[PDB]
Parts: C-alpha cells; sequence; structure tokens
C-alpha cells in the first residue's frame, strides 16, 4: 500500500467524463474537471487539461498522468500550507497517506479547516481524533471512505484497505 494505490481505490478509474459525488464533472482517477453544470464547460476544461481533442473521452496513460499531477500537487500543498505542514511532518509514513488522502478530495483549504482533528492528531490522540473526524459533513457525505481514512489515522495500518 501507497498513497497512490490508497487514491485509486476510493476514487476508481473512469475514461469518459462522469458526475462525481457532488454531481460535479470528473474524470479519470477522481480528477475534478469543473464545478460548472455545463457539459461543454467540462470538455474543454478536458482539452486544454489533456492537450488534445478529446470529445470527453480519454486513455489509461492519460488518467494516471493526471493522477500522477493530482498526487503531487496534494502533497506540494500540504507542504505549502502552515497549518498543514507541521501535522504531516509529525506524522508516520502510514498516517501521512491518510492526509494526503483528504487534502486530494478536499482540497487544502478543506482540510485546514477541520482546526481541532488537526491538534488531535499532531499530538498524537489517535482515538480523539477519530470521534471528531467523524463529526463533519465529510464523513455524512462519503462515510465508507471517511470510514476508511479515519481508521487510518486511528491506527496507522493499511488494514481498512486490506
Ligand atoms: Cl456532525
Ligand atoms: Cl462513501
Amino acid at each position: 500500500m501507497n498513497p497512490f494505490e490508497m487514491l485509486r481505490i476510493d476514487e476508481g478509474l473512469r475514461l469518459k467524463i462522469y458526475k462525481d459525488t457532488e454531481g460535479y464533472y470528473t474524470i479519470g482517477i477522481g480528477h475534478l474537471l469543473t464545478k460548472s453544470p455545463s457539459l461543454n464547460a467540462a470538455k474543454s476544461e478536458l482539452d486544454k487539461a489533456i492537450g488534445r481533442n478529446c470529445n470527453g473521452v480519454i486513455t489509461k496513460d492519460e488518467a494516471e498522468k493526471l493522477f500522477n499531477q493530482d498526487v503531487d500537487a496534494a502533497v506540494r500543498g500540504i507542504l505549502r500550507n502552515a497549518k498543514l505542514k507541521p501535522v504531516y511532518d509529525s506524522l508516520d509514513a502510514v498516517r501521512r497517506c491518510a492526509l494526503i488522502n483528504m487534502v486530494f478530495q478536499m482540497g487544502e483549504t478543506g482540510v485546514a479547516g477541520f482546526t481541532n482533528s488537526l491538534r488531535m492528531l499532531q499530538q498524537k490522540r489517535w482515538d480523539e481524533a477519530a470521534v471528531n473526524l467523524a463529526k463533519s459533513r465529510w464523513y455524512n457525505q462519503t462515510p465508507n471512505r471517511a470510514k476508511r481514512v479515519i481508521t487510518t489515522f486511528r491506527t496507522g495500518t493499511w488494514d481498512a484497505y486490506k
């Protein structure tokens, strides 16, 4: 297990544009295209992301690529964020995967918002942090996935992913 396999499990892989759990246009491995309702605004975004006329369809290789960009960006924003960095640095290797996962899904800004959970993780209060993370729209909206990440923070193992 690693951050890539982890996210691959959680996001899946789709080669035609689809609508995510929030009803937004996405493609590949959780690559948001646009928050706009317009199928056309998405197809445009697609083409500019990929560098070809895609006609809303892409290849495995092309999804893998955007994915690689997206992970790197998640990591680079954790590192750049004053609230996120100290947490990430304090965590072990497994738990680092879980913060990457949340950042990818909700963005740096969104996660930095979880002030209290962040403090508890940094302080290594696992049980507490897991109870607190669960009191969130995030948990209520995608409970199977939040449960996976939460257990990851809780136990520091990949069990929820096996
Ligand atoms: Cl709640
Ligand atoms: Cl879910």
